[PDB]
């Protein structure tokens, strides 16, 4: 019995939860009434709440099933550890410990590594284990190089492009993005930006879309520079220069439909394409598709074999 520590951001379960959730994201500093109002407005604009909770849950337990049905060397037990709402990363580790688990493999539901994302996940999990006395946490840092991951995204882009008139494929561009971070991470050799570039490069080689570009989205409310260009700004620039007629958005930094896709892409990017007169395309997120469960199953088993 090896625990499967599946970690993700988390999302408010109820509208009452919005305040403490934002407070946790802001490292305990309660946001103003104006910032809360904006956030609740965005959740309202996408229907009320994000489906991130149910998707994350199907992902974690679909992985556990996928691993357990494909071999009998080991039995896996999935525990969900969220970053900004319960159950927290530390609650999962405590749950693993009280359950007697001696060893566990941890994976973050985000394929790319960064000091701000995976590193924070791995740090909190290792600190909770050390304090508790177990289990031993064998962490996966990234997995965007998994061939099946690259292929799954190329298949989605290819399926969408096949519905674009050949008359217009030459005027179609693929926009590859992930959640922005403070630009300062580039001063210390953070791999995050280069991992995203590699991801876009690998996908581009396997799709019929002849143009592409790397953007970022969802940069925070601070006073510092963030990784750019923003996908909205990139969309305008690319239209001004090439007059592209089709924009295909794949935020490969995310693995599920949630606020940062349903609003930041399906609304704000759509607004831009509408403004310039181009078509908006955003292929389905991985969610809990068997193909994606197969991606995660391969990554975890590869990590176990090592
Ligand atoms: C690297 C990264 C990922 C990668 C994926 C992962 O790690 O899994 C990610 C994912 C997500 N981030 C999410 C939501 C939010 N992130 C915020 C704010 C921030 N994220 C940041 C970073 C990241 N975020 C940072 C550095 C801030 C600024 C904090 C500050 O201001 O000091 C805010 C606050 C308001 C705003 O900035 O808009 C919200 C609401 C949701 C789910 C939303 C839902 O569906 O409920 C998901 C999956
Ligand atoms: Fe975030």
């Amino acid at each position: 019995k090896v625990g499967l520590l599946v970690m993700a951001y988390g999302t408010p379960y109820k509208d009452e939860d919005i305040e403490r959730y934002y407070t946790d994201i802001r490292h305990g500093h309660k946001p103003s009434e104006e910032m809360i109002a904006d956030l609740r407005g965005r959740y309202h604009a996408i229907g009320g709440l994000s489906p991130l909770a149910k998707i994350t849950e199907a992902q974690a337990y679909g992985l556990e099933k996928a691993l357990n049905d494909s071999q009998d060397e080991v039995e896996f037990k999935a525990y969900i550890g969220l970053k900004h709402i319960e159950p927290f990363i530390e609650d999962a580790v405590e749950a693993m410990h009280k359950d007697g688990i001696e060893e566990a493999i941890s994976i973050v539901l985000a394929p790319h590594y960064s000091s701000f994302s995976v590193e924070a996940y791995n740090k909190r999990a290792k600190e909770a284990a050390d304090k508790l006395g177990g289990p031993r946490i064998n962490a996966i840092n990234d997995w965007y190089k998994q061939p099946k991951f690259i292929q799954m995204w190329a298949d989605r882009i290819n399926e969408t492009a096949k519905q674009i008139p050949a008359d217009e494929l030459l005027d179609t561009v693929l926009i590859v993005s992930a959640h922005s971070l403070p630009e300062k991470i580039k001063q210390h050799n953070d791999p995050y930006p280069n991992q995203l570039q590699e991801t876009a490069d690998f996908i581009f080689e396997k799709v019929v879309v002849p143009h592409y570009a790397l953007g970022w989205q969802s940069e925070g409310k601070t006073g510092e520079p963030w990784l750019g260009p923003d996908v909205q700004d990139l969309t305008r620039e690319l239209y001004g220069r090439e007059k592209y007629k089709h924009f295909i958005y794949t935020p490969v930094g995310f693995v599920a439909e949630h606020l940062e896709v349903l609003y930041d892409n399906d609304y704000e990017c759509k607004v831009v394409t509408d403004e310039v007169g181009a078509a908006y395309h955003r292929p389905p997120m991985p969610n809990s598709d068997p193909e994606f469960l197969e991606v995660l199953r391969t990554v975890v088993w590869e990590k176990y074999s090592n």
